[PDB]
């Protein structure tokens, strides 16, 4: 009931970005970020780091340490 | 010249585990762990968290944050 996708959404909301704002800044298609936030797709570790970087959180936070 | 593979290797050696001891604790193939340490294959985020747990390190560390 808690997931990486849910923390990615929440962290993006904390940073102020809309989905398309975040995707375009990360040069990822909008559907891909949507798929990640919904836990439909597991991000590769490079992307995981880029998103931690854009939202100003630790990847440890997103993963549920 | 530095990579996730290289930090997983170092972090595992710091924890004291051999490659197969670590593979067996996490029930992943010895070849699979070797492929990760060698940067031949990207760990899925689940495996990345388990290994960070087994070595007592941050996923941020392994990722180069």
């Amino acid at each position: 009931a808690m997931s990486l996708g849910k923390r990615l959404k929440e962290a993006r909301q904390k940073a102020g970005y809309t989905q398309k704002e975040a995707a375009e800044k990360l040069n990822i298609g909008n559907n891909n970020l949507s798929n990640y936030e919904r836990d439909y797709r597991d991000p590769d570790t490079d992307t995981l780091l880029k998103l931690s970087n854009l939202y100003n959180v630790s990847t440890d936070y997103l993963l549920g340490k």
